[PDB]
């Protein structure tokens, strides 16, 4: 599924990603953008062989297991593939995770590159939420 913008606001919105561990919507909303162009099916392939999916880019060296990443973990305990849904309850449940290891919003490359320092409420500007 490709959500819209303020679609996708209003799911992370709802699944408590508002200002979770400090991070507003907006840089939510953002980092999505940048990672998947808001597309759940979004897959792509990292230089060390594993690879990242979903609206958020999980990494399949940590978080999910693809069975095709040596050596790696499966910190959320799923499979990636449950990463791609029109649903992105199983995506942020564990992005959740991933955003409290310490390592906050900064173990999503795009985001430290992208969102970081900018104005991320332009993300939910107009949204009803
Ligand atoms: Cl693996
Ligand atoms: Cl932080
Ligand atoms: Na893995």
């Amino acid at each position: 599924k490709v959500f819209g913008r303020c679609e996708l606001a209003a799911a992370m919105k709802r699944h408590g990603l508002d200002n979770y561990r400090g991070y507003s919507l907006g840089n939510w909303v953002c980092a999505a953008k940048f990672e998947s162009n808001f597309n759940t099916q979004a897959t792509n392939r990292n230089t060390d062989g594993s690879t990242d999916y979903g609206i958020l880019q999980i990494n399949s060296r940590w978080w999910c297991n693809d069975g095709r990443t040596p050596g790696s973990r499966n910190l959320c305990n799923i499979p990636c593939s449950a990463l791609l849904s029109s649903d992105i309850t199983a995506s942020v449940n564990c992005a959740k995770k991933i955003v409290s290891d310490g390592n906050g919003m900064n173990a999503w490359v795009a985001w430290r590159n992208r969102c970081k320092g900018t104005d991320v409420q332009a993300w939910i500007r107009g949204c009803r939420l």
